[PDB]
């Protein structure tokens, strides 16, 4: 199941929630040239996940969900090109567990 929040894609697969870039966010910030993750494994809503420098702005990716970080796309720090891609294996940011079902359900559906 796919949701959108904070211009991020959130996909539920079993107990794991993958948070990725969207084309809308890419278009709004421009080309990413730098990407640095925070080291907090227990996120609250609005906690910083990832700091970006891009051609139109710098910004922070803020978590739309409380949860526990199980995977970060640390490849993007070496190769920020990945986060400008359309490919799901390249443009993901983090995977969370220990997410509240109702809080995910309350997000807007991806597409509309």
């Amino acid at each position: 199941m796919k949701k959108i929040a904070n211009y991020l894609l959130i996909e539920k697969t079993d107990d794991r929630y993958t948070i990725s870039m969207t084309p809308e966010l890419q278009d709004d910030i421009g080309t990413i040239g730098y990407a640095e993750f925070t080291d907090n494994d227990h996120l609250a809503v609005d906690d910083i996940i990832l700091n970006l420098e891009a051609s139109k702005t710098v910004m922070s990716v803020l978590s739309p969900l409380a949860g526990a970080v199980v995977e970060r796309n640390e490849a993007a720090t070496l190769t920020p090109t990945l986060l400008n891609s359309e490919k799901a294996e390249e443009n993901w940011i983090v995977v969370l567990t220990d997410v509240d079902q109702a809080a995910f359900d309350a997000l807007e559906d991806a597409g509309s």
